[PDB]
């Protein structure tokens, strides 16, 4: 100490929606600020063998999948060459093999989505209205958060085709944490929930 945690503890509703837990009239709009900061991708993480407890910890609970299933089936979800995601003053910026593309994004609005299960997520998406970019057309965020609040770590869609597209992706899904933290750290956040 230091001062471990960040920021506000949970309160039990937004515990509940954190886990896909809650009531649509309680979703609001956000920002993109709220994904303000610098973003390292995991991908890596999973390939120097970092994140290799965490799929053994699921292959014991699981009969029915092995360790090599399992960190496969990460490795096609984080895979991903844009290794650093900056985000300010309105523009996302994407570090891709040490070179940039960026977008001043414009919100348009958010998704709910229901599973299969009874769980439900928030997609927030942004669209690329600059013809001079090379970013992506059409992003979305998936984190745990439903209403306006700084985000943890996501999920990051991207495409040129439309935003239904991408609610519909299952395959990949570019997932990104605090530039700032130890790889220790980002395993540590990973395995807590
Ligand atoms: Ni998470």
């Amino acid at each position: 100490h230091g001062h471990h945690s960040h920021g506000k503890p949970l309160t039990e509703v937004e515990q509940k929606a954190a886990n896909g837990v809650f009531d649509d009239a309680n979703v609001q709009n956000r920002t993109l600020s709220d994904w303000d900061g610098v973003w390292q991708s995991v991908y890596p993480l999973l390939q120097s063998g970092k994140l290799d407890p965490v799929f053994q910890k699921k292959a014991d609970a699981d009969k029915t999948k092995t360790f090599a299933e399992i960190k496969d089936y990460y490795h096609k979800g984080y895979a991903t060459d844009i290794e650093m995601i900056g985000i300010e003053d309105g523009i996302v910026e994407f570090h891709r093999n040490n070179e940039t593309t960026s977008c001043k994004y414009d919100y348009d609005g958010y998704k709910i989505l229901t599973y299969k299960s009874g769980k439900k997520g928030v997609r927030y998406l942004f669209e690329c209205k600059d013809p001079e970019s090379k970013a992506p057309k059409y992003i979305q965020f998936s984190d745990h958060i439903i209403a306006p609040r700084k985000s943890s770590h996501f999920h990051i869609f991207m495409g040129n085709d439309s935003q239904q597209s991408l609610l519909n992706e299952m395959e990949n899904w570019p997932t990104y944490y605090p530039y700032q933290l130890s790889s220790e750290e980002v395993v540590e956040e990973m395995m807590s929930h």
